[PDB]
């Protein structure tokens, strides 16, 4: 573990809302005078058991309620940044889901103020470079996403890219092609969740329609040889999340994971924690699961960690 923990890493697939530890959630509910549906921290944690992406999302979104003030968003992001410091993550390019908060009445400026403030601290105090990524909720309409992009324009320089998460299946990348086209037109790079629960077809759409710089997850590309060859050949990064895939049942076991297989084939795969508060581990716990269950070597360790550095935007 320690050896894995000491590797220089970049995290490129990480939802700030997904770093919301049960402990923090309760203390934020206390500071905001919110009565939680959960009786204690331990009952919330016990509820972190999922049969699929949606069961997790439902609870993930429920957790966002306690996020209401700028100081809430600062606390959230600063707590995660300290995790990065402990685990020697020297560079972060994290998602947030503005709609989850703006739709609850929290002003866009307030969400950003807290995150941005923390990121400044992370860089000047912790030495951690950052590239904030604004993610659209794919289960909502392109229209709502357009409205979100309008809110972000005055702020555009705070974001290096736009992303695309939430319920994948039945909401293909094509659904958001116009808004992505506009974000690019307005100077945004692009990334997207694809081939987590979704078909390889969604990965192609992400590549050619949304014109992404990297694929988030992308594990189901292993079903598509001609896409495999494309990945391998173009060296497009994949932000693979081991514990996430296991906990959401993408793989029945960590020993079933194809990330090393992909690495050995030349796919520029990386390791990320995704929603570490929900999946029982941050980036280092992800590297470790790989070693324990797939006998990953220090060799592939250094290699994966180096890819995350290479894949920075
Ligand atoms: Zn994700």
């Amino acid at each position: 573990y320690e050896w894995l923990n000491a590797l220089p890493k970049a995290e490129l697939h990480l939802h700030l809302e997904g770093t919301l530890e049960p402990e923090l959630l309760f203390a934020l509910a206390e500071r905001n005078r919110i009565a939680l549906p959960w009786n204690d921290v331990e009952t919330l944690r016990k509820a972190y058991a999922f049969n699929n992406l949606q069961e997790f999302l439902d609870l993930y979104y429920a957790g966002a309620d306690v996020l209401r003030t700028e100081q809430d968003f600062y606390d959230l992001t600063w707590a995660y940044l300290q995790k990065c410091k402990a685990q020697n993550v020297v560079h972060v390019e994290p998602f947030f889901d503005p709609q989850t908060h703006t739709d609850r009445g929290i002003p866009f400026e307030v969400v950003l103020a807290g995150i941005r403030a923390a990121l400044r601290d992370g860089e000047k105090l912790l030495g951690i470079r950052h590239g904030l990524i604004l993610s659209f909720l794919r289960h909502l309409s392109e229209e709502q996403a357009q409205k979100t992009l309008d809110q972000a324009l005055p702020f555009r320089d705070a974001f290096i890219a736009v992303g695309l998460d939430s319920s994948e299946v039945g909401h293909p990348p094509s659904k958001f092609q116009r808004v992505f086209d506009r974000a690019r037109s307005e100077g945004f790079l692009t990334v997207a969740h694809a081939g987590e629960e979704g078909p390889p077809e969604y990965i192609w759409e992400a590549l050619d329609l949304l014109k992404v710089e990297r694929i988030d997850h992308g594990v189901r590309a292993f079903e598509d040889e001609r896409l495999m060859r494309r990945l391998i050949d173009e060296q497009i990064p994949l932000t693979v999340c081991p514990l996430s895939n296991t906990k959401l049942c993408v793989f029945d076991d960590m020993s079933q994971h194809t990330i090393l297989d992909m690495l050995e084939r030349g796919v520029k795969v990386t390791v990320n924690s995704d929603d570490p508060a929900y999946f029982g581990g941050y980036v280092t716990e992800n590297f470790h699961a790989l070693q324990q269950s797939l006998g990953m070597t220090e060799e592939q360790a250094r290699r994966l960690a180096q890819n995350s550095l290479d894949a920075r935007l």
